[PDB]
């Protein structure tokens, strides 16, 4: 396993076991005035600025050079280059990643097997906005004359979070848009209850899945469609109503949609990093494609910025090393990601499978197992709702937890007078400030006296009333959320994801995890019709099968 | 730190040293064919059965025992009957911990401070009945005469996620009932986006707050209720369209509520067990009273089985030890919940609420700090949602996490003939089957070379198809998701809670956690008003104060 190889490595490891546990946020405050100024970031897009701040975490600028050291050691900057020029770095797949590619602005030639992939690129992105201007204009008309009011996503995994989480981050840029509905569970309930609030003559249906058999995704599209039918009577009109990203072009043929219809997409393009391409469709008719493109433009101008500047500065890397020093060193499990922006709801839940699905990996690229961790927990909730679920176990705990605290400077409903703003801005700081800071035993002992407490009243509260703080965190806040710095800001995380499989010497680019529960449920499913018992399987499993079977067909009240 | 110093965890502890790494799921299920039916629970409750499996755990008799012996020595029992008898045992506040009491149906006498509560309890039920009455019927009317189509819930933590949770997972039970809206966070957004679905005629507000000062959602509150004056104009009006959960009388009618239509709770509901009380107001509204009984009684059945039941076979108390050895002894930092459940998609958020908050602690009930590990990190989605999304990393990362996998066996949506939950059940079994069995080297290898792989290409890809398995899960099926039943799976998880603080000897009841973040907020807050930097706290905390000033005022192009 290479990282435990890397001399960096055991250099960082020392340190920590012979230092780490004598770092205090509090001191190293009080200590030093410069200590914002030396471990922060200001990144001017030109359209809106975007501040790392990462000093509240538990380092020293001895601490970054060793972390910076084992970047440059772990060879993250020749990577970097081999991922953006096209080389096969999927290594288990042997295939290149290119999201990147995707959005791409400046057109410069990515060649893969010979062919500048770009001239494909921009003709899917040409092909979209002619689609999504036929349908926004309502130009494009349903089987029964009308213009078109839904649109509605079917897809899993990346055909959906995606998709999902950037149309409800960009809500109020969706004006003269339709609505968008997401379709992901097999749960028959999930197309069930979306199918009751629509009318088949105005809804306009995406299937988003690239070998178009899907299992989850077709079963869903199929009902979809059986509903359309059941008030079109005639086939011919799903292609109105129907359209595919996709690349398998016989079976979407066979669906029912015209293949002029079927956006595509290629192996480069992983479904957890697909948001920037024909998997956007659904983002560029709600938010419109001007929109779109600015969302590709700040994804790619967080690519220059990881391309071009000095590890020392750059934004992706220094989160990476922060984290495998939180990781690797003091051994946490998780890493939470917190934005105080309801629109920004899913955005934890997006990176729980970027950062998960990519680095939730035990065997590395020379096919050694590895012997150090890999991969956080990945979790999280908006502020201040998460303020309120589970942040005291984030103060008062026994668990180490790093948090990404983020926000916009400017709200998209500045209501009554920026109060909400106000007080929302001021839990964002405080929260973090609390979190370094802490109360002492003699801080909260003049409290208690203020507040008319007895002794016996002091004595007893006294320890549950301290806070221990020294707990790091990261804040990252920006001008605004717009199209724009949302697209910076996913970027800036893939590329985080990247370095630390790099450093990590996985491969981020498979999910070789998911075939098991595949092949154990195709067995499965035939075996739950009927009424005899289940005996092939480990007990537990039979079991549990058996016990479906008995109680499907109890009637309950 | 007593927990440390029980002989019973000490035994526990030295046997995990010694022989835990051996425990091999795969090898137990081999060697016992009576696994299943040896570490299985079936619960009738008369209106649904309930399966708990735990025989895909990491465990044998001898270590249940030992889970038990600790349980026993610890005084779950005696802690158990402490909570139901109505003893202070929130020790810190001072009072007494009776959300069962909200839901005793049997109205047996729970004395508090020398009366009985049940009358109390009932008084203010009856009353929500009355009001749920009147305003599903179409009787109440709005200050023009028009019935009620949309309750807008509006509170912070336990007096929003319950009620959003519980709704969301009861929606086919909400046939005749108005639309609801849950409205939380502090953000603008939130409220905002809210407003401009409704109509203020027809649209009545409730605002959950026990002491009614609480500043996000007070501050909700006032914006709702200045945008309801904004077409409605007259003062005396808001007391149609406004009711409140509170107990502060004065600050109710202050704000232009009909103390009338106040609806009280106690000092012994906590906010995240308060859902069973006036809080759930807007449950009752949406399901109907009926269901909202149907809700509470799930939960008595529940907590009487958690009373009458022997240890060995007492479902939270199960879920309590196995918990404690996956967390004291394997060291796991976080607890997975997955229904396979799209109606339960806020599940596993409401438990994070929950667990987080009750038993993220680190001052015990004597005042020592612990030196064991507490409460872990709850966290999760539906599946096959979350399966794919980051079941990766629980399958072939570098983490051990304990997974609750639960489903009803009988949908509400039985579309399709059932193809769509004949597929989620086989996820759902195949899943846990996976995660157990694993998949070796030399059956991957078999697998590689029938796909005519060159021994080059076998040999770069056979480690990455290996599953190690051994990842222990819970399977919690039930016969169909009902008010009923999901009453009983709230209590069951809350008693399961209640036991691990039980015998980590903290506090689940009190929250003192939240104070630091409120303390250092509201210094904050001021000093956001205007253009001065500020120079008052840490380096980074006026770093952020001043680019916020700065970026305020940044036109964006």
């Amino acid at each position: 396993a290479a990282l435990t190889r890397n001399p960096q490595f055991q250099k960082l490891q020392q340190w920590h076991r012979e230092h780490g546990s004598e770092l205090n946020l509090r001191h190293l405050f009080d200590t030093d005035k410069e200590r914002f100024n030396h471990f922060s970031l200001t990144l001017n897009t030109n359209h809106g600025h975007i501040l790392l701040d990462y000093s509240k975490n538990l380092v020293t600028e001895e601490v970054m050079h060793m972390l910076l050291d084992l970047a440059k050691s772990r060879g993250v900057e020749a990577a970097r280059e081999s991922m953006f020029n096209g080389e096969k770095i999927n290594s288990t797949e042997d295939r290149a990643v290119l999201h990147v590619a995707l959005r791409n602005r400046s057109n410069t030639p990515i060649v893969v097997d010979g062919k500048d992939v770009m001239p494909e690129v921009n003709k899917v992105l040409d092909k979209m906005k002619a689609f999504c201007q036929r349908v926004r204009s309502g130009d494009w008309k349903g089987y029964t004359g009308k213009t078109i009011t839904d649109v509605i996503n079917i897809g899993i995994g990346g055909s959906d979070l995606g998709p999902l989480m950037v149309t409800e981050a960009l809500k109020p840029y969706s004006s003269g848009g339709p609505r968008v509905w997401f379709v992901s569970n097999i749960d028959g309930t999930h197309i069930a209850k979306t199918l009751a609030c629509l009318n088949p003559e105005s809804s306009l249906f995406i299937i988003a899945s690239k070998t178009f058999t899907t299992q989850e995704t077709i079963t869903n599209a199929e009902t979809a469609k059986d509903w359309f039918l059941l008030s079109a009577k005639d086939p011919s009109t799903v292609a109105k109503h129907f359209v595919a990203l996709s690349t398998n072009t016989a079976k979407v043929k066979e669906f029912g949609i015209d293949p002029q219809n079927m956006f595509e997409f290629w192996d480069w393009v992983g479904g957890r990093y697909s948001l920037w391409s024909a998997i956007g469709l659904s983002i560029a008719l709600h938010v419109g494609f001007d929109n779109f493109e600015q969302l590709l433009s700040g994804a790619h101008w967080m690519d220059q910025h990881f391309r071009t500047t000095p590890l020392e500065k750059n934004a992706p890397v220094l989160l990476a090393m922060l984290g495998i020093w939180y990781i690797n060193c003091f051994g946490c499990e998780t890493q939470a990601v917190l934005p105080y922006d309801q629109y920004l709801h899913r955005f934890a839940a997006y990176f729980q499978q970027g950062d998960m699905e990519s680095n939730g990996k035990y065997i590395t690229k020379s096919g050694a197992r590895v012997d150090h961790q890999t991969g956080p927990i990945v979790w999280g909730e908006p502020g201040t709702n998460g303020q309120h679920a589970f942040y005291q176990l984030i103060h008062q705990g026994t668990k180490m937890i790093p948090c990404d605290f983020l926000i916009p400077v400017q709200t998209q409903h500045p209501i009554r007078k920026g109060l909400h703003h106000k007080i929302l801005l001021a839990n964002f700081l405080a929260q973090t400030e609390a979190l370094m800071k802490g109360k002492s035993t003699e801080e909260a002992r003049k409290e208690l006296q203020a507040a008319g407490k007895s002794p016996e009243d002091l004595m007893k509260l006294l320890p549950h009333k301290v806070f221990e703080g020294n707990r790091p965190t990261n804040s990252i806040v920006f001008t605004k959320l717009t199209p724009f710095i949302l697209g910076a800001l996913i970027a800036m995380y893939e590329h985080k994801i990247f370095v630390q499989g790099v450093v990590w010497d996985i491969n981020s680019f498979d999910q070789w995890g998911v075939e098991l529960g595949k092949q154990l449920a195709k067995k499965i499913e035939p075996e739950l019709d009927g009424s005899s018992p289940v005996t092939s399987h480990d007990s537990s499993t039979n079991g549990l099968i058996n016990f479906i079977k008995q109680q499907r067909e109890a009637k309950i009240q």
